[PDB]
């Protein structure tokens, strides 16, 4: 699909707020995904031996990669809608070495809305919600039909 600007101005003026702390954001939404799907956990070699809310909460590589990825998601969002040189790489990883299927970033981008629907219903109202929502399954179009492209069942 194709967001108007409008639609783009409520996604970039809810991640402002993220931005205040993207570390303590992505703390939140790797959990909330681990929790509301534990199947996502074993994607991570690297994190699953986190058994409980606090094990994770204390991880410091968990906290470090939650920056990583809300930081990447943050850049290809701020592209708004010309975000090809983004995706690829981070297509090539997750469909090739990752294997993660387009259901599991339909929960990541579940887990996303959740957190800012808790943190900031200030700038997380329902028309706000809605250009998010935009945005992430605009998103998870391009990362599909790339998935596509390199082979990969999605
Ligand atoms: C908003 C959607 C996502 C974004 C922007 C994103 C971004 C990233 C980035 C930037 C990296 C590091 C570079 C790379 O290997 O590509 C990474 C690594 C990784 N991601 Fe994703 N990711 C997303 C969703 C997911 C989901 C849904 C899963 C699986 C449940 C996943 C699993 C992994 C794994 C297993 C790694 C390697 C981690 C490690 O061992 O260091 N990601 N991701
Ligand atoms: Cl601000
Ligand atoms: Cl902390």
């Amino acid at each position: 699909m194709v967001l108007s600007e409008g639609e783009w101005q409520l996604v970039l003026h809810v991640w402002a707020k993220v931005e205040a702390d993207v570390a303590g954001h992505g703390q939140d939404i790797l959990i909330r995904l681990f929790k509301s799907h534990p199947e996502t956990l074993e994607k991570f070699d690297r994190f699953k031996h986190l058994k409980t809310e606090a094990e994770m909460k204390a991880s410091e590589d968990l906290k470090k990669h939650g920056v990583t990825v809300l930081t990447a998601l943050g850049a290809i969002l701020k592209k708004k809608g010309h975000h090809e040189a983004e995706l690829k790489p981070l297509a090539q990883s997750h469909a090739t070495k990752h294997k993660i299927p387009i259901k599991y970033l339909e929960f990541i981008s579940e887990a996303i809305i959740h957190v800012l629907h808790s943190r900031h219903p200030g700038n997380f109202g329902a028309d706000a919600q809605g250009a998010m929502n935009k945005a992430l399954e605009l998103f998870r179009k391009d990362i599909a039909a790339k998935y596509k492209e390199l082979g990969y069942q999605g």
